[PDB]
């Protein structure tokens, strides 16, 4: 990053040559960054200077440019102006964000500006520095020989010998953020620098403030302090170039222009302020008085305070002020200018400043300007709506999406790739560009609030998974949690007023992006804290009971289910050939028909498998069974197909896979049975298949209220059982082969020793301990072997025929140590880990179950209400159909009811926030702060009254002297 | 790692160090106990101002009557103007 | 000539708290220097006579351990590969010890 800043800028000595002095610049002082400088030609253009600073080094666009001139007091300036330069210039350049352009050398007011910046940077933890830029001629730098080298991107270690001033060369400042060195080629005299200075000022003033641009042109102001005869050329060449000015009181060089603005005595004035060249200076100062529009006075002021309004006073005298208040990001100016009742503010100025507040990230001006009163249908042209999507950082996600959407003002395409009240378009706009305060405020004004909050939570999480950076994805997840909380609280108060009307609020068809109600919006968004309420679980209950009353006990439902003539009695109260479809239409009776038909399937499977299973030919009942599993097979194909993405939608789950597994083992059992030589193979495969059909019932009963969450929890305990199987198998091998080696039996078949290694001790931990098979004192001895040693004769056909008697006390000790470690350590440790895990995951498994409880109810609601032994009727009628291939005033009354409870919720939130203790502590801190702002006047008046009391008293002493003269 | 790899890495590290220290100082400055300190000091210097309000009132009471005694002497000068 | 590290070691040996925290906050190479600070204070804490000075050094060593945690927290939260190259860098302090 050094060769182009060597080449493109130039240096002339005359031959024009490429530059050699640039890059970083360190000083001896520690704790600071590297300053940046550049050796530059004079006869060049500042457009490449603006590109070099604002792009290559890295600097923001300014909001204000103040150039400070003066400096007749060389060694010491007054403390009054030092108070102004310390506070009242730097606080405005640090609040608005500004560039203070001065001379980069010490002479004149270069020191007093640099000391003021060092004082302000020390006096506060402002966490930033005022970008004070400096220009300087190349010829007058003291030690420039430590800067010459053309190598590049380097800290050039400047040195201060602390040498006193000669009128030939000067040292550099050390409080400026960047320095400019302009090569004129004279090395002799200050003055050939202001050509580049004034050209760079008018080029900065020519451009404008914004992100995509499109703002005010940057206001540039000149500050004049004491100065000399040489500055009147600079004033007149400035005011020719249409740049306003301001004048401090100061001393006589600027007071020359002050006296000429307050009003030959002219020749007097030109011969006691300058004392040299009267009449040429008289022509120049009258040239200044041609352009008195661009001139203000700073004398009768508070001092180092209220400077920003005086800057606006200078731009008003040299005249859009609301746009300057937005660009400075200062609320108090725009607020006070809207309280001024003289102007009669017109709407198009408000719409212009609104685009300045919406393109940039200033939410507080958006709230202020809309609260003044402003139309929005007359605001959002498609042109301005096109502009709002052009304030995009060019390396974000939305920039890629809008380019890809234009590849095939295209937001319906963008929302399709993811999924005059124009507030909703601004809500979607603020959600895509990831503004928090914009999107919350645009939610709080628009209508249709519950569904819009759920769509907001869905849209932010979908864009969070697709996001590159960890920081922007984490920030979007926090915004999505905010909107999920507001939908919770708003529906909380809407349900707390009226249960039927909130029930009609959730179940309303297509509020956002096609037919998807608020429950399916909460379904796709992982909104587990929305289904966890009281009202939503009540509405899932009322949906579950159909059109019955949800207070009917279960036994009355069973008694009416086995007595279809007992529907028409007073046991099932209705209303939260008619009652027939009322009873049999509810999802509890579709579920109850599922369970009764499935238990009769297991009873039929058990009667076939246990009692009558002929080896030759299938009986009647086995053929009823094969017809049954044929129907269940068509049921799972219907829940997989009712076109390749759907097969991934079937394969992804675990109980579509498990029911697939039970049917595949059923087909393998039939096909192995029907071959004549493989009868017993099918006889065992159907037994394992009956296990897999009966573990179905654990998934069917997750819908239920009491057995629900306790079935869900069991799968989250299987990590501790796997640990227990690990430690048990290590210890089972360790014990087993040791007792097998110590006493060696004589019957040494491979399955027999695997039995008496792995299958004795596993039954020993469940209380089945064989003692007669491994202990001499319980066996009968004898010479039953043909090998050296003593032997015994165990009991039982599996413990071998003979057992060595050698060291049988050690086998008794291994039995004791095994029973200790297994029945005491491991089992009681396992109860400890189940108690800890269950108390840890109980809350999360209730949040997970209450979310899944909706999709289970919706599954039973969208089922053909007919039993699986009778479900071929529905498959007939749907195969025939395969061979052929709220009112408006109801919505208005509902949504105004919703917006009323929205408004009461926001007033309650603001009152509870306002009366917290930290907000009280803020406001009292501010009130004491402005109270000490009052007490500066009490300090200033007391010395002023002390003079004024004695001034009349000296006149009363003079009146006493008049009484003394009255003698 | 090479030398310019170390320089680019350690300047990246020092950038995130500086943002961390600014965030710590802001979260400390806006705690309630620090606000309670600073308001206690500001009321304390406000009572340092109000010692001057007590001292000036008796000094103005003399000074208002001092010109008024001279205005009574001016009334005595008007009485001597007879 | 960045001599802040010599002042950091100087303040850690004489058991100053505010000196050593401030000298940490100006110097570079911050994560490894905080871990070396925590190591050096605990090693001098076990070798210490008085219960009071040893307890005070243990509280300072817990302070530097917390600052290394939070600094690497934000460095990892920005860029995973670049923080991965930050821990696994060869010999930052006192020979080859990452």
């Amino acid at each position: 990053p050094k060769i182009f800043r060597k080449k493109v800028c130039t240096t002339f000595i005359t031959t024009e040559k490429p530059t050699d002095a640039y890059g970083d610049l360190d000083f001896t002082y520690s704790g600071r960054k590297h300053s940046n400088f550049l050796r530059l030609s004079d006869r060049t253009d500042p457009a490449t200077v603006y590109s070099l600073v604002t792009r290559s080094w890295g600097f923001r666009a300014p909001n204000l440019v103040v150039s400070v001139l003066g400096g007749s007091g060389g060694p010491v300036l007054q403390t009054w102006l030092q108070d102004l330069l310390r506070r009242g210039l730097v606080r405005a350049a640090q609040s608005t964000g500004a560039w203070i352009v001065t001379g980069g050398l010490h002479t004149g007011i270069g020191r007093h500006v640099g000391v003021a910046v060092r004082d302000h940077q020390t006096a506060s933890t402002g966490s930033s520095k005022v970008v004070a830029m400096g220009v300087a001629p190349w010829g007058v730098v003291r030690n420039r020989d430590m800067l010459i080298n053309p190598k590049g991107s380097f800290p050039a270690r400047y040195r201060w010998r602390g040498d006193p001033e000669d009128g030939v060369e000067f040292p550099l400042d050390y409080n400026y953020s960047a320095f400019f060195l302009v090569d004129d080629g004279t090395y002799g005299r200050l003055g050939g620098e202001n050509r580049f200075r004034l050209r760079f000022e008018s080029y900065v003033a020519q451009q404008k403030t914004g992100v995509g641009g499109t703002g005010i042109d940057i206001p540039v102001l000149l500050l004049l302090i004491d100065g000399d005869e040489k500055m009147l050329k600079r004033i007149e060449d400035a005011t020719q170039a249409q740049l306003p000015c301001l004048l401090v009181a100061g001393s006589g060089g600027a007071a020359d222009c002050l006296v000429e603005t307050l009003e030959e005595a002219r020749d007097r004035i030109r011969r006691y302020f300058p004392k040299g060249d009267p009449e040429v200076l008289q022509a120049q100062v009258e040239r200044i008085m041609t352009r008195k529009e661009l001139l203000t006075v700073y004398s009768s002021e508070d001092g180092s305070e209220e400077f920003e309004t005086i800057v606006l006073r200078a731009l008003v005298k040299a005249c859009d002020e609301l746009r300057l208040a937005v660009a400075w990001n200062r609320v108090d100016i725009a607020q006070s200018e809207l309280f001024r009742g003289d102007i009669q503010w017109r709407s198009f100025h408000l719409e212009a400043s609104l685009m300045d507040a919406l393109l940039n990230d200033r939410p507080e001006f958006v709230r202020l300007l809309i609260s003044h009163g402003l139309s929005l249908g007359h605001f959002l042209t498609p042109v301005r709506l096109a502009q709002l999507y052009s304030a995009v950082s060019p390396n974000s996600l939305i920039r890629n999406l809008l380019d890809q959407a234009s590849h095939a003002p295209n937001v319906g395409q963008v929302l399709r790739t993811l999924l005059q009240a124009p507030w909703s378009d601004l809500l979607i706009w603020a959600l895509l560009l990831n503004r928090a305060q914009m999107a919350i405020y645009f939610w709080e004004k628009g209508s249709n609030s519950v569904a819009s909050a759920l769509g907001a939570c869905l849209l932010l999480r979908v864009m969070a998974r697709l996001e590159s950076e960890a920081e922007e994805a984490a920030r979007r997840k926090d915004l999505a949690a905010t909107f999920e909380s507001m939908s919770v609280d708003l529906f909380g108060e809407c349900y707390h007023n009226s249960e039927e009307r909130a029930a009609r609020l959730l179940l309303r068809r297509c509020p956002l992006w096609g037919e998807a109600t608020c429950l399916q919006l909460a379904m796709q968004a992982d909104a587990r804290a929305f289904f966890a309420q009281d009202g939503v679980q009540s509405l899932l209950t009322q949906k579950w009971w159909g059109e019955m009353d949800s207070t009917t006990p279960i036994w009355a439902l069973l008694l009416a289910f086995f007595c279809p003539p007992l529907i028409y009695t007073n046991l099932i109260v209705f209303r939260k050939s008619k009652r027939w479809s009322d009873f049999w239409g509810a999802p509890v009776t579709a579920f109850l028909g599922n369970v009764v038909s499935y238990l009769l399937f297991l009873l039929l499977f058990a009667h076939v498998l246990l009692v009558d299973f002929q080896p030759t030919k299938p009986s009647v009942s086995e053929l009823l069974l094969y017809f049954w599993a044929f129907t269940l097979l068509c049921e799972e194909l219907r829940q997989g197909l009712g076109l390749r993405h759907r097969l991934h939608l079937y394969l992804s789950d675990t109980w579509n896979q498990c029911d697939l597994l039970a049917l595949t083992c059923f087909l393998l059992g039939v096909g192995c049975r029907l071959t004549p030589g493989l009868f017993d193979l099918g006889r065992t495969v159907l037994c394992l298949d009956f296990m897999i059909f009966t573990l179905r019932l654990l998934h069917i009963f997750t819908v239920n209220k009491q057995l629900g969450p306790k079935i869900v929890i069991v799968s989250k305990m299987m990590k501790d059982v796997f640990f227990f199987l690990f430690f048990l198998c290590v210890w089972l091998v360790a014990y087993g082969v040791a007792t097998e080696g110590i006493l060696r039996p004589q019957d040494r078949s491979l399955p027999s020793i695997l039995r008496r290694v792995f299958y004795r001790p596993y039954l020993q931990i469940f209380g089945q301990i064989p003692q007669e098979e491994m202990d001499v004192a319980l066996m009968i001895p004898g010479n039953c072997s043909m090998e050296r040693g003593s032997w015994a004769h165990p009991e039982g056909p599996v413990a071998g025929s003979c057992v060595s008697q050698y060291a049988n006390w050690l086998v008794v000790l291994l039995l004791i140590v095994f029973l200790l470690v297994a029945n005491i350590l491991l089992l009681n440790l396992l109860i400890a880990m189940f108690s800890y895990t269950f108390s840890k995951v109980h809350g999360n498994s209730d949040l997970y179950w209450k979310a899944q409880r909706y999709s289970l109810i919706r599954e039973f609601h969208s089922r053909p209400a007919l039993a699986p032994p009778l479900i071929i009727i529905s498959h007939v009628r749907l195969l025939i159909k395969w061979l052929r291939r709220l009112s408006k005033e109801a919505e208005r009354k509902l949504l105004t009811w919703e917006s009323v409870h929205k408004e009461n919720f926001l007033l309650a939130q603001a009152r509870d926030k306002r009366d917290s203790d930290s907000e009280r502590l803020k406001r009292t801190s501010q009130k004491v702060d402005t109270a000490l702002k009052q007490l500066g006047q009490i300090r200033e008046y007391d010395r002023r009254l002390r003079g004024l009391e004695r001034e009349v008293q000296h006149c009363s002493r003079v009146l006493t002297w008049m009484a003394e003269a009255l003698s």
